[PDB]
């Protein structure tokens, strides 16, 4: 299931709780940027997904901010959950973070990332 | 600053409160797509930002399940709160579906959503 | 239709012809950014759209070297053109820096720009 | 270098020429979608990268009609290549199809392909 310790392909975890009911609460820790520990993430997921092979589509927030830095920004994923032997989370992501007006067209990264239960 | 209602250019509603902690929870309605009636949301916001004239970066949340409706997707907003009067909440966002394996290239809509606080 | 003079919200300047074989050619100026003068931009459009009330799906690239300077990047502009009075040009766009492998993750921006034809 | 044949990971064929001053031309067949044969590919690629080790900033358009169909949309795919013993081009792409005003929220689909010169 959701429910567990993930890792992205740049070595970045992900520790997860998937409540029945549609929740997703945890912590993730970024192997890169402006970042270090653990920070706050919480998220939704299809508690009832289709029943004919397709994912489980599913998207978390992490607000940059902690009890040891603050780097003004925000990540979102969106992806899907794919069960199986081998499972993964195949994400996409915006990471906006606060800029003036003037700014604003410079103020979203887009990238995607792969999660697995491997750790590295 | 963050906590009420606002509605976007398509007719959506979005109902949050922002907590000390950093936490975003409410309720959206979606005036388009495979939706009806008010689904839960989540999401951060950077609970200390800066104060040099930035926006305040913020992201949520929506599995399109509800106890009415089910569409087997989740959007995320990310973006940034600009406050003062004429509050906005500017975003991009991601719409993933749940997907064969075969039909994954085509699971995930972009798009853009301009909030206005009332 | 698509071929002329275009402008859109942050005051950048996109002239371009489009050619019977769908092909867009002209050149682009930034108002923000890395960017000087005014660069080459090349594309595609769908040459023999829906008349159902859809748009005219279209694309065009912008490197943003030309002999003034270089800021090792390029933008795409993916979108729609609306037509009649009042021609508008919708899009979203991806930046793409040249990075090192350990700075890949962060070698792309995403945003929309609105045009209107002058 | 950028010329050549590539192929990424869906099987679609994407064969194109680098000109000197910073023209991508070629032809694209897509593994996938509304799509057969070839298509018409237009794009701009930096042709002074730097000197660093950082990889080549480019981006691309095909508009999706030929001579066998129209699917009236467009893709452009804007990424960066990274030379090498296993030469790769990783790319975010933005798929936007015509649609109504009041169904334009729905137009534009986003992945990402990465491209190497291994034909499969
Ligand atoms: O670095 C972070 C936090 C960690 C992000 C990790 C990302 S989440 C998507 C991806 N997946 C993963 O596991 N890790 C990465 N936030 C960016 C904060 N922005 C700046 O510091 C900044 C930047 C910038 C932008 C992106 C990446 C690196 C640097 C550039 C210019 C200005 C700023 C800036 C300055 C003042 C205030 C706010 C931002
Ligand atoms: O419609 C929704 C839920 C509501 C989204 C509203 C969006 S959120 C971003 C934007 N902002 C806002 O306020 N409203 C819109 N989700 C997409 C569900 N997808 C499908 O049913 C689907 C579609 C499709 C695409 C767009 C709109 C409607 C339907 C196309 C092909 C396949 C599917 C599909 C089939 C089975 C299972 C899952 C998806
Ligand atoms: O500024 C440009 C060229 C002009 C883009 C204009 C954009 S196109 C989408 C939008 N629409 C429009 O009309 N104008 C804007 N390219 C980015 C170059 N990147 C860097 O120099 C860079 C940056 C950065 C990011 C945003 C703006 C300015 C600079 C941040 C970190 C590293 C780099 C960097 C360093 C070395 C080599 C390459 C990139
Ligand atoms: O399928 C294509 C062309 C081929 C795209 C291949 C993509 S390019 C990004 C990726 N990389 C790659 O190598 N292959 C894929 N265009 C989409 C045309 N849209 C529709 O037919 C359509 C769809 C839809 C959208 C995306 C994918 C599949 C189907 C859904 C609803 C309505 C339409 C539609 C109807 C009438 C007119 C236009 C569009």
């Amino acid at each position: 299931g959701i429910t567990g310790t993930w890792y992205n392909q740049l070595g970045s975890t992900f520790i997860v709780t998937a409540g029945a009911d549609g929740a997703l609460t945890g912590t993730y820790e970024s192997a890169v940027g402006n970042a270090e520990s653990r920070y706050v993430l919480t998220g939704r997921y299809d508690s009832a997904p289709a029943t004919d092979g397709s994912g489980t589509a599913l998207g978390w927030t992490v607000a940059w901010k902690n009890n040891y830095r603050n780097a003004h920004s925000a990540t979102t994923w969106s992806g899907q959950y794919v069960g199986g032997a081998e499972a993964r989370i195949n994400t996409q992501w915006l990471l906006t973070s606060g800029t003036t007006e003037a700014n604003a067209w410079k103020s979203t990264l887009v990238g995607h990332d792969t999660f697995t239960k491997v750790k590295p």
